[PDB]
């Protein structure tokens, strides 16, 4: 689900940046209350994408690292096309939810394509002038 | 975002029947009758509409709203998207771009109609 994902993705960075996971850090970052965090960790737990501080499984690693992968090249993406700095995560935090593998994949594909010749971004630029 | 779906689909009923009744609503959301008549008071409340009939305000959403989610279509599109995936894709995040992304995504879809080969480049990106 979209707040699964949420929480899955706070917990890999609060890990990767703190060394570990507080209920307490969780909240703040979400803007939730701590109810609301530990509830969502019984469901990880039991669908073994953490143990318990917290610790992630191989494969709540794993979702955790591609949930942060999606997060970034999602601003990337917006950030190329020239959306405003200020709307870019509140976009993308909402948006990432709902891209199929597919779509995000296509979006590498084209966030590649930009970032491989600077040129094409001149010419980008050229149309939204037009 | 759930007033933005009721909104859209109650605008293209109407462009396409000439009208849009409960019953057809509910079926094009998959919700409850009961559930679009709450909504639909809300949308008389907040005056996007007053059988119903959207209001001016509400014309130029609907009408917003359909461009958008074809914009979004157009865009995956061109981007590759496998076609099966596009509409579940563009349902999902169209409530959660701003009209600054739905500009920018214009112009990168206009980016790609101007020239052949960008697509062609773009081809090539994806099979490396």
């Amino acid at each position: 689900t979209p707040s699964m994902e949420d929480y899955i993705k706070q917990i890999y960075m609060l890990i990767e940046e703190k060394g570990y996971a507080r209920v307490s850090d969780i909240a703040e970052a979400l803007a939730v209350h701590p109810s609301s965090v530990t509830k969502m960790v019984q469901k990880l737990d039991k669908d073994e994408y953490l143990i318990y501080g917290l610790v992630l499984t191989s494969k709540g690693k794993k979702i955790g690292k591609r949930l942060v992968y999606r997060h970034e090249l999602l601003e990337q993406f917006l950030r190329i096309i020239g959306v405003d700095e200020e709307k870019i995560y509140n976009d993308v935090e909402g948006i990432e939810h709902h891209l199929s593998w597919n779509s995000i994949d296509r979006i590498g594909d084209l966030v590649q394509y930009f970032e491989e010749d600077d040129a094409r971004k001149k010419d980008l630029k050229s149309i939204q002038k037009k």
